[PDB]
């Protein structure tokens, strides 16, 4: 019988127009002591928007099913009058997108680990049928030991929203694929278009279509035409060139073959697949080490 009563606040992780997220202590029971992230969701708000409210209960059968190292792991749920709580493995080695502000661009060995392991992680879904769309650095996080942890499956997490039927403009749109943006309908290949935006922005530092407003961000982002830098090597040019691709079905990993079709690129030739997926490989960063 878990209760909001067994845990203790510890801090805010983050805060949005649909709730909050909290570290937390547990205080009864086999775990006693143990750290979690812990997610509370305004119910009254939710349970009056009918897509918020499938949203909600979609995110929660997505963790229950999913079980894998570079997926967040959800421990408990539970619910009050009020409130909904969901009791997340807590990750200490924060964003992917404060390695990359740290560094500003990765060197090519460390952005390979970091898209591997996403690989792994989108292969899982996609087996599952659950497409991730958005793989801004921001959406990826690390464990203490700097292993890649895939955790944005619930509602938008922002404070203001872009109108009231989609939360697809909420955010930063540039990781994601034209499709989604056109809302034309689109499925899994849209993994793998964001996989080759999240690539060009850790190898150049920047995504690959930025406009000084959104709209010519859009504009920008449906013309896809792709620059790119000289100075990268063959092989991750020619892996951007088949991520970044306007027509879905002709983007490597858009095919049956899926996360092993692009796993098999010459970029991804030093990773033994085995040793990665057992969090053998040791990660460019530790966040344990990190001033
Ligand atoms: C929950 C997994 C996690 C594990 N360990 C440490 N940090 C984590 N999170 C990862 C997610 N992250 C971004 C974030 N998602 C949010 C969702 C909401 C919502 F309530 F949905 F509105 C509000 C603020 C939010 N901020 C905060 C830290
Ligand atoms: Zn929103």
């Amino acid at each position: 019988k878990i209760r909001p009563e067994c845990f203790e606040l510890l801090r805010v992780l983050g805060k949005g127009g649909y709730g909050k997220v909290f570290q937390v202590r547990k205080v009864t029971g086999a775990n006693t002591g143990k750290i979690f992230a812990m997610k509370v969701l305004k119910k009254a708000m939710i349970v009056r928007n009918a897509k918020d409210t499938a949203h909600t209960k979609a995110e929660r059968n997505i963790l229950e099913e999913v079980k894998h190292p570079f997926i967040v792991d959800l421990i408990y749920a539970f619910q009050t009058g009020g409130k909904l709580y969901l009791i997340l493995e807590y990750l200490s080695g924060g964003e992917l997108f404060m390695q990359l502000e740290r560094e500003g661009i990765f060197m090519e060995d460390t952005a390979c680990f970091y898209l591997a392991e996403i690989s792994m992680a989108l292969g899982h879904l996609h087996q599952k049928g659950i497409i991730y769309r958005d793989l801004k650095p921001e959406n990826i996080m690390l464990n203490h030991q700097g292993h890649v942890k895939l955790t944005d499956f619930g509602l938008c997490k922002e404070s203001i929203h872009d109108g009231t039927v989609t939360h697809t403009f909420c955010g930063t749109i540039e990781y994601m694929a034209p499709e989604i943006l056109m809302r034309s309908g689109h499925n899994r290949a849209v993994d793998w278009w964001s996989l080759g935006a999240l690539m060009y922005d850790m190898l150049t530092g920047a995504p690959p279509f930025t406009g000084e407003n959104r709209k010519k961000t859009i504009d920008k982002i449906l013309k896809c035409k792709l620059n790119l830098p000289p100075y990268l090597t063959q092989e991750a040019r020619d892996l951007l060139k088949k991520l970044l691709k306007r027509n879905a079905a002709s983007r490597l990993g858009a095919g049956p073959g899926d996360a092993g079709e692009v796993q098999a690129h010459p970029f991804f030739r030093h990773i033994n697949w085995e040793e990665l997926l057992a969090r053998k490989v040791e990660p460019p960063f530790k966040p344990l080490l990190q001033s």
